[PDB]
């Protein structure tokens, strides 16, 4: 019933707190990336870094911090892969090894509407049309979002550059799925160019969470 777990593989361990649990604390080297932090903020961050240590000591991967990089990328140990994301109402990571996949990203938003001029913002005039064209029910601007920002959490890892809301077109599909295919040049670290991406999505408990794994070679 774990929302990650319901959008990635078996492969890649994941964790999850709806709540902040009394009493966490972050590793000693965490605590000056806090240090000035409001309270809702030194929650969040130590709360996500508890659920991204669940999950690496699945993978056998005993106590470690997890610090920021230049452009605010979580930095995991060597051969490892991850996410982190929070909202209200939750906290979330995911990792997996280098050996079985090559990035993964997720993001959680509420499932409600998108807070005025947000959607002109990050979405392109055809995504805009094509989400007036889906099912109602569902949310399908703050789904666009979150696939957006899942989008930009597995590209990061791979490129290390930056990636604006204009330069990915993201397709929604109601079955659970989307795409997201790059508009601008994909050139990868490793020498190889990424063009499109394949994304999962649920939506349970008031939550929209979305996930992208790009797969091993
Ligand atoms: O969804 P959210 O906005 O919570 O995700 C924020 C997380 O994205 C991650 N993130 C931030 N910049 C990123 C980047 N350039 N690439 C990948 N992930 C990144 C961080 O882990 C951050 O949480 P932290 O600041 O507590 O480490
Ligand atoms: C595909 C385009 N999406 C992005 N480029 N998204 C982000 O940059 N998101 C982001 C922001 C901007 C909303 C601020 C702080 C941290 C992050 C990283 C998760
Ligand atoms: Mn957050
Ligand atoms: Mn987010």
């Amino acid at each position: 019933d774990q929302l990650i777990a319901s959008v990635v593989p078996e492969l890649l361990p994941s964790a999850e707190l709806y709540e902040d649990p009394p009493g966490l604390e972050p590793l000693p080297e965490e605590e000056p990336l806090i240090a000035k932090s409001v309270a809702k903020r030194r929650n969040e961050f130590i709360t996500v870094r508890y659920c991204a240590r669940q999950a690496l000591s699945v993978l056998g991967i005993p106590e470690v911090p997890i610090l920021k990089g230049d452009k605010g990328q979580p930095l995991w140990p060597d051969g490892i892969v991850g996410s982190m994301t929070h909202t209200e109402g939750f906290r979330g990571a995911v990792v997996g090894r280098t050996g079985e996949v090559r990035s993964v990203g997720i993001d959680a938003e509420p499932h409600d509407v998108l807070p005025n001029g947000v959607l002109k913002s990050i979405a392109l005039p055809v995504e805009r049309d094509e989400l007036d064209a889906l099912p109602a029910g569902t949310h399908w601007d703050r789904l666009l979002f979150c696939a957006k920002e899942t989008t930009y959490k597995a590209w990061f890892p791979l490129t290390a550059r930056w990636l604006g809301f204009e330069d990915a077109h993201i397709t929604i599909d109601p079955d659970g799925t989307f795409t997201s295919r790059i508009l601008v040049d994909g050139r990868a670290n490793d020498g190889t160019v990424l063009s499109a991406f394949d994304g999962r999505w649920i939506i349970d408990k008031g939550l929209i969470l979305t996930a992208i794994v790009v797969p091993k070679l």
